[PDB]
């Protein structure tokens, strides 16, 4: 009987703890199997509630709610092909451009098209005023969603013929390239024996028989497979990371039979934390 | 601590487990002011970081007997009427002698209302019976009960009547000589809701503290100081990280129900210190695939310590 042993005995200790705490009793009613012989009811429906015992979710890895892509790396712009997305999951999907800051008052001819052998998909008019260079969204959901079920030219043209877009920055254009603003909609163990060599963290097996501890005041279940863990972790500490409920049709000893569901009474699952 | 010096190095590891990331994105600041746009989308997206009952017992079913002329049901907590689901009386018919006709019938007791009565009608049922063995009978009285449930009553009295063709009563309320378990009782289904506690509480003791017991510490994890410059937000965050020692505790039922407690100032495997709460982090980072995501981590920081 090494630490393992002395952790099999803990959780039994546990276990009896979490019972009453989590069924709010202060002590175990004290109902012998006599008195429990003239209270149980021979009747279908406790029959029935006996009889009941012979017979997914990704919580670890990060949700990307948001995806911001530049232009790939002359020619412009090009954009990425390695991230996985859904025809379905895109919930906006804007292309976001700079307009360079003008000398004197022109107006602004925006030109966007979708390469194949070229087919638009948005143009504005602009008017620009000297003072400040100015950013443009353009909605391009439709054509987004178009590609993935299977290049972006960008013109931004003054009065005098002049682009104003920032496709390829110049010096000084620090972060105002061209890019994607996509938003989405987008969400085992170590099983060891009683006798096991494994010095890992593992989840071995463990019976809680009611009756052993003269529980009588349990109907259902009289056994049940709680397990425990035990092993080394180099968080550092072997605890269970999935646990799973039971049911049980008991006596609360006040004049009452319930049934009723315990939450975290089942190891599942070993981990280190 | 040393369960500190562990922690930043699992938060390390946790990072791009969780992010799916290989390798740390080599990405330099030089590389970052070129490509992170000075852009509203950006802005917004920076400019952001300037309990449920999971742990008591679901209540389904409650079954009722007389309490101890017939019969009187008391409840040990009257619950919500509108939490009522399906309420059945149940009734046991002796078995007969020879093949007749049972007349069945339940009476609500109410208080004497002078000119009208003292018993009310719940229902009035026929049967067939035959020798050979007694049968249940369940009476539906959710209507009745629900009633009960949402009046200032202190009692729920039924009368109950099933006489047979010779004026022969053959339910069972208060058993005779071989009928256990044969009383009548109330079958009642709940759909029991679990009531939050709302959680502001734990052991958060302070990093100078002689503190021995399970405990949360303070710990700020600075991405710059790792040299994580991918990470565009958070710069810094509190993870936190829990330490201590966890007692043994036994229950005991002599000369009273108590627990006893063990000190464990040794490795002896029993309980241990770990997150029983943890929360996610929202991160604005650089893939390394020419991406800029803004994603959710969960499980980064500890909110809370316990002993498992
Ligand atoms: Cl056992
Ligand atoms: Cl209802």
């Amino acid at each position: 009987s090494t630490w393992r042993q002395n952790t099999k005995s803990s959780r039994i200790e546990a276990i009896k703890i979490q019972i009453l705490s989590k069924l709010r009793l202060e002590t175990a009613p004290n109902i012998s199997k006599d008195v429990i012989r003239q209270l149980l009811p021979k009747a279908p429906p406790l029959r029935e509630l006996i009889d009941q015992y012979d017979v997914e979710d990704d919580d670890y890895h990060a949700t990307t709610e948001t995806i911001i892509t530049m232009p790939t790396e002359p020619k412009c712009c090009f954009f990425k092909f390695s991230s996985k997305i859904q025809y379905n999951k895109v919930v906006k999907a804007q292309l976001w451009i700079y307009l360079r800051p003008v000398e004197t008052p022109t107006t602004v001819f925006v030109q966007i098209l979708r390469l194949i052998r070229y087919t638009g998909i948005r143009s504005l008019k602009l008017d620009m005023n000297p003072g400040t260079g100015i950013w443009q969204s353009i909605d391009v959901k439709t054509v987004l969603q178009n590609w993935l079920a299977a290049g972006i030219e960008i013109k931004a043209l003054d009065e005098n013929g002049h682009d104003l877009a920032v496709t390829f920055p110049g010096p000084g254009e620090d972060g105002l390239n061209p890019f994607l603003e996509v938003k989405v909609t987008d969400t085992f163990g170590l099983d060891c024996d009683e006798h096991s060599t494994e010095s890992r963290c593992c989840r071995y097996p463990l019976t809680v028989d009611f009756e052993a501890f003269g529980w009588d005041w349990i109907i259902a279940p009289k056994r049940y497979k709680a397990n425990y863990c035990s092993g080394e972790c180099e968080g550092p500490c072997c605890t269970p990371t999935k646990m799973s409920p039971i049911n049980m049709l008991y006596f609360n000893g006040k004049e009452q039979i319930i049934y009723g569901k315990i939450p975290a009474m089942v190891v599942d699952r070993c981990g280190c934390s």
